[PDB]
């Protein structure tokens, strides 16, 4: 069932040691404070990009804070079967290798290593601050987004580290129910596994007419993946096949890719392995991948973040991943550390009005 992650507590003044508290180099060329809280996963306490709007995280207190709390996040999504087993895809996948001019594959690339003051380190995901605007949660490979990139790395089965934006202090409200910060780092997390393992396909797909948002049965669009992460009514049994397919399809793009060389070609199926929870998934031929992808497809139908909420129990989550603009609220939490509990999560409940939320904040 459950397989062990070690998910490490840091203070933020913990000195910098090469290992698992380094410096990460930031587009600016200036460095960050990192703390690898698992293998393969840097949490980075600061801002994303430049800042000159809302300072929030600038203080070593507030570094100190957002280390605790987003630590509190993950120990919280780990202690569900989940949280545990999206943890471990994320850990254990492996972006494959780059193939240069000659044809020759490189191992050292910057889908796999981000820059440090010691030089290049192995990252899968990158944790950090918001931009500009302190409500931003999104993850992004090589600066881009899903439907950003078209036959980009996250989506063509080679695959890509990510970086996630993502404060736990500023939260949005979707009719007067604060979002638990766990279900939406989830939700950022599977994005960054479907990176991770290049699966993260764009495609637009029909989603279920939605009777207080539609109108004339004209149904709405969405990503697949998008879907996917969100799960729940939106995801049909159609979406999953479209998925399997697109599964089956990417595997037989990359067999050719990774074929002229055993270190590329075993690094891929380590990752379908894991993915296919199959020690003995072969891709030799058009069979053996159908069969594994529908043990893939079957794996991470699961890690949704209305599936994860159900194995929570006591936490409300909305019933459509569409929301129109006019039923969202933003908030702050104050005192993040006492209103918010790893085996709780919020104190007396997401309800907007109470007491350690702050509406519309400053
Ligand atoms: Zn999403």
């Amino acid at each position: 069932h459950m397989i062990p992650i070690n998910i490490k507590d840091f203070n933020y003044s913990d000195p910098v040691n090469n290992q698992d508290i380094i410096l990460v180099k930031n587009e600016k060329g200036s460095f960050d404070k990192g703390f690898f809280v698992a293998d393969k996963i840097l949490l980075v306490p600061a801002r994303y990009g430049n800042i000159s709007t809302d300072i929030y995280l600038e203080t070593d207190s507030e570094k100190n804070e957002y280390l605790k709390n987003m630590t509190t996040l993950l120990k919280r999504m780990n202690s569900y079967s989940t949280g545990n087993k999206l943890l471990n895809l994320i850990i254990k996948g492996e972006p494959i290798y780059s193939k240069d001019l000659q044809g020759k594959f490189i191992e050292q690339t910057p889908s796999r290593y981000l820059d440090t003051n010691t030089g290049k380190r192995r990252v899968n995901v990158m944790i950090t601050g918001p931009g500009s605007n302190v409500l931003t949660k999104k993850c992004t490979h090589n600066g881009m987004g899903l439907e950003n990139d078209p036959n980009g790395k996250h989506s063509n089965g080679t695959g890509i580290l990510s970086t996630i934006e993502f404060s736990p202090n500023y939260l949005i409200a979707y009719n007067k129910c604060v979002a638990d910060p766990v279900l939406t780092l989830f939700h950022e997390l599977v994005h960054s596994m479907h990176n991770l393992y290049g699966i993260a396909f764009p495609d637009n797909v029909k989603v279920p007419y939605n009777a207080l948002k539609d109108k004339n049965l004209v149904s709405g669009e969405e990503a697949l993946s998008e879907i996917l992460t969100f799960g729940g009514k939106d995801l049909t049994t159609e979406h999953l096949e479209t998925l399997w397919k697109k599964l089956a399809e990417t595997v037989i793009i990359v067999k050719d890719f990774v074929k002229t060389d055993t270190q590329a070609k075993d690094v891929f199926l380590n990752n379908l392995r894991f993915l296919s929870k199959n020690e003995n998934i072969k891709i030799d031929t058009i069979e053996d991948i159908v069969n594994g992808t529908l043990k893939i497809k079957n794996n991470i139908s699961n890690l949704t973040e209305c599936e994860f909420c159900k194995e929570i129990g006591d936490v409300r989550i909305r019933t459509r991943y569409a929301v129109h603009s006019e039923d969202v609220t933003p908030v702050e939490v104050v005192d993040f550390k006492n209103n918010y509990k790893l085996n709780s999560g919020f104190l007396e409940g997401q309800d907007i009005s109470k007491k350690y939320f702050i509406t519309n904040p400053p």
